[PDB]
């Protein structure tokens, strides 16, 4: 009987919503394209008409949103969060964006009167349907110990890094060598297959190893059947490689290898590839 | 008691070896360097004085030697593997190699009226020691079953990939997505660490998601500590990359990140860190 | 007299300030660090307390700063550019920045009753001397033809690319070669010297044959002379590659050499070198 | 009067062979394909059956081979140099080719009683044509003092550079720079055309700047046009980018630029464009 406000419902948010509604949680959703929310109303959640109205008359409202400007969008358009956000009612972001963004956000909202809280997440479509996601946040220590049990039902392993920022940076960290593992996995199945290899021969000899893990696994299967179906869309992958090399502008850290990453992607998306799983930058290689 | 030859007795060849004489084979050793041929010697393993001398007298030998270069130079070379091979004795070599290397050692060993087989192995030092190996041969059949139970006392999984140099592909193949995966790990830990996370903090997130693997968990581990110690040293994560890259060329596959990651390995050769261990990468990051 | 107005004045915005004093003009002028203006001064340029006061008082001021941020400070900040400029004042900025702010910037300064144009150059300490720049220019036409007298002895080659933005397209497009070119020149003079060959014959090995230009030229024998004194910062050549790895993202084009080089150049500055002439990356690849 | 061999008869092979038929020279070939000699033929050159028989027969032969492993076939090869040269006869290869290789062969030369000469040039086919070259020899100084009629017929500029493998290491430095760099230009200019930028404005704010040069002002015209006919085979370009790697890789230098270089040269024969001219790079750039 707790209430929770949702805000962005595609692959990720969609699911995450429905894992709250599923729970007995009272939820109020809102989505820019009104067929996605149509699908949890019929679920039993209530259908907010702007994201103003959402955070007005929830405790606690999660958004899940494509990137930093649409994240930025929503929070100070015409009818946004910071029209409908303040006495106390918490804003958590759960969006993949830059520090900068969410420390942006974050001021705003308790400018208003609100409480902001960032929590990234990792894992993908399935976690996010199982509520086995692993959350980054970082922000309000308040906020975090009372959107607790919605994170719970969302994920597995819960962690506060710190101060506004510190999420959004654990997230580019972790999905920056994702980004690279995945170039580099498709890289050697590609070339596997040229030299003459089946794709399951290698598949086998990687589960067997030190590499193995749970992403070759699955991604190894759906490259070898030919099935990219996002699950993580490239477009996303490619907007979180973008952000990790500004972190690395900013820091002052060289990465050569997750750059050459970021211009592959980029090379996908230009294929026509960026609706589809990020694993579908293996078809670049092969083509 | 089962006859078996030993050729070069570095990290890997030394653990091989001494699982040889332990599983109670009678084996002959040989190194370039006699310094590492004493330890298995005071196992009771036989020394022999060069190549062709331990060929000439096991019914099977195994090789375990750090590049083609060198490869070629004990096949090829004075009192090589070819000057004492005959008889149809088979020679199993096990060193890191291009297809094109293993396969004119084949023929050549071949038209010397032996039998060969390549069979690189994917697994380090403590893999090595342990008997729990990957073992990639490719080659004749009859020679693999031959040094099947010298097999089953060095690795845990073994396997036959087709003719002489399909071993080699799929040795290459892995390693270079693990190198590209080291090099990757590590930009993630320096980026981390700059921006000001704890090292501990960013391992326990990759270790609880769909990344995790025993690689990232022990090398994270080390490189937390800064105990750079070799296993797998960096000059033959290089030298691994370079082969993978040749191929890519001759295959006719751009590799772009394959080849950035062969370049940031340069890198850490050219910073003096060749005999340490590949995670020593890091420290270019540094 | 003809009087024009200077903000900004590093290496580039001096010399092309002391050619407009040069030529005659009555110049005011404006840095943030007051000291930088002491030459000119005793040149007969007035000094102004704010970029307000330069935009203030003269019809038409250009401006040479480091990067956007820098731009954007100097325009929308505490008596800014802003706070100054109206009834039809013309700014003209001249720093190499992304077409977004330069847009951003001009629709501010035209809401504001001025008129806009950007201007970025090509070509470096010497030319700035020499008043033999090539200025890209774009944007406000009326702008462009007052300001000719100005550019006219700033620069040799001056030309007119359509709607703002396209100026700093084109300045990126260039300076992105540029870049790129320098990190093969490093790699090449360098690998050179490991292989044992003497860098003077190489510079004349390509001296003679179809890559030869004055860059290479200039920077071979620099280089050689262990000479690093700064004519383009390679901080700020970072910046630019920054630039143009972003504008490839944008308009969806894959820049893996490119991309490769901006991560060289943050390498450089990462070891000390940010500070020199760009050429000081053929450092990181040596000693 | 002179009496010449040549072998090889390709794109550069050819024209350097007309040449010493244009000068009057007497002149013994040799091609794989033996209807590339059919033109020199008539011209009066004599046909070899071998290269063995070339250099049987003539004073001082030279080479123009595709790679290392042409370069080895020919000299170790059944009808080989190797079968052929003795008491003194020269053999002075111009292929471009790793110093291991151009070394090897020369000892095995030396070891017959031949005598040689490494000489691989800078220029392309027209330069071939115009007997315009610049050659980079290293090796025997009394070959090079005896061939240098024939070198001066083929070549403007002629130097000398110590020992074999100096010659070789020169050529692919050079080489390298100009691989990077065409990489570099296509970029750019792909990057401006998906900007909005014309290519002809590109091209004339280049050409004015510090970084013109004759191959960006020839190469960016055909890019315009989108005329590739081959003047210096893409396949060739990729083949010295490869042994340029390899002598970094030698001698303790990470290329990360050239490296990348090589990769798109291999993407581009991947998609066809081998045997067009090495600016067909542009193509992968642009769909
Ligand atoms: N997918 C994964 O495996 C995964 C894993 C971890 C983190 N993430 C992160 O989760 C976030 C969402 O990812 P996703 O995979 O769910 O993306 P998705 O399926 O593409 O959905 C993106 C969401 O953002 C909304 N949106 C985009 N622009 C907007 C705007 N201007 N105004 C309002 N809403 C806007 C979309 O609304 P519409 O429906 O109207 O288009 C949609 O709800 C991203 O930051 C992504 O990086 C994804
Ligand atoms: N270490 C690993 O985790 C790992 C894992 C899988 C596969 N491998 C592969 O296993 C092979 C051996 O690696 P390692 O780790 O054992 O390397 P190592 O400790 O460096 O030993 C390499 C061996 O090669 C020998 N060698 C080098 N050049 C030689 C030459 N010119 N003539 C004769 N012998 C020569 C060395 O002889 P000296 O002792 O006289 O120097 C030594 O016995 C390599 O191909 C490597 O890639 C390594
Ligand atoms: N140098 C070249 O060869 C070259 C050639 C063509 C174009 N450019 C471009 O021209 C522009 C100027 O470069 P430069 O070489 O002259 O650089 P510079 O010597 O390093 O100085 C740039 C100027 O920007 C100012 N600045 C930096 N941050 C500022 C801020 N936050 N607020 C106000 N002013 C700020 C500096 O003021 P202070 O004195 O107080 O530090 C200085 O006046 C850059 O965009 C550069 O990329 C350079
Ligand atoms: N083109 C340029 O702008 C340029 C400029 C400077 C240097 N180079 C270098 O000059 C050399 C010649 O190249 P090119 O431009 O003239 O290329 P090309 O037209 O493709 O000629 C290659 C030559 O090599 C021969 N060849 C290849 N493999 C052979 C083999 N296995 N056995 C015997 N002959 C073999 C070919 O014989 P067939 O006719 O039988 O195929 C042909 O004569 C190359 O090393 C190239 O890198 C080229």
């Amino acid at each position: 009987s707790q209430k929770f406000g949702f805000i962005g419902l595609g692959i990720m948010g969609s699911a995450m919503a429905k894992n709250l509604v599923k729970a007995g949680c009272s939820v109020t959703i809102w989505n820019r394209s009104p067929e996605k929310a149509e699908e949890l109303a019929a679920l039993g959640a209530e259908r907010a008409a702007t994201p103003c109205e959402v955070v007005e008359s929830c405790p606690v409202t999660f958004a899940m949103l494509a990137d930093p400007a649409a994240a930025e969008e929503v929070c100070f358009g015409k009818h946004g969060v910071l029209e409908g956000i303040g006495e106390g009612r918490g804003y958590v972001d759960m969006s993949t964006v830059d520090p900068a963004t969410s420390q942006r956000i974050g001021v705003a909202v308790v400018a208003k009167g609100g409480r902001f809280l960032e929590a990234p997440v990792s894992g993908s479509k399935k976690p996010a349907e199982d509520g086995t996601l692993i959350i980054l946040a970082a922000g309000d220590r308040n906020l975090y110990d009372e959107a607790m049990p919605g994170f719970e039902k969302m994920g597995k392993k819960i962690i506060h890094l710190g101060d506004v920022g510190k999420g959004a940076e654990m997230k580019l960290v972790v999905n920056m060598v994702m980004g690279g593992m995945m170039a580099c996995f498709c890289e050697g199945l590609a070339l596997g297959e040229k030299a003459g290899l089946a794709t399951d021969a290698i598949l086998d000899v990687i589960g067997a190893g030190a590499m193995a893990n749970p992403m070759f696994a699955l991604k190894g299967g759906l490259i070898r059947d030919r099935n990219f179906a996002p699950a993580f869309p490239l477009k996303h992958m490619q907007k979180d490689l973008r952000l990790a090399v500004a972190l690395g502008d900013r820091v002052g850290q060289p990465l050569v290898a997750s750059a050459a990453a970021n211009e592959l992607f980029k090379g996908a998306r230009a294929a026509g590839f960026g609706d589809e799983d990020f694993s579908a930058i293996f078809k670049t290689y092969e083509r």
